[PDB]
């Protein structure tokens, strides 16, 4: 499990797709996941939140014709979500957030 800001920055970069420890909020909800139950790891242990598309409606981060942002969540391991997320565009940078999407900074 890579679930790691370097870790997953790298991975993205490199490979150009997440680690397979991924599934989009689409899937854990097919798997039974509730949010309000914390249950994700109950229901897909080892796996992780990501993968899905970020609006980026406050504009925060640089903007692009053509580019598209994702996000995953960065260490989680059981319960509740945290506040830690990658950030990453379709033309491969990489922002962090650890305050749920406030403020951003770049990593990659």
């Amino acid at each position: 499990v890579i679930n790691t800001f370097d870790g997953v920055a790298d991975y993205l970069q490199t490979y150009h797709k997440l680690p397979d420890n991924y599934i989009t909020k689409s899937e854990a909800q097919a798997l039974g996941w509730v949010a309000s139950k914390g249950n994700l790891a109950d229901v897909a242990p080892g796996k992780s939140i990501g993968g899905d598309i970020f609006s980026n409606r406050e504009g925060k981060l640089p903007g692009k014709s053509g580019r598209t942002w994702r996000e995953a969540d960065i260490n989680y391991t059981s319960g509740f979500r945290n506040s830690d997320r990658i950030l990453y565009s379709s033309d491969w940078l990489i922002y962090k957030t650890t305050d749920h999407y406030q403020t951003f900074t770049k990593i990659r």
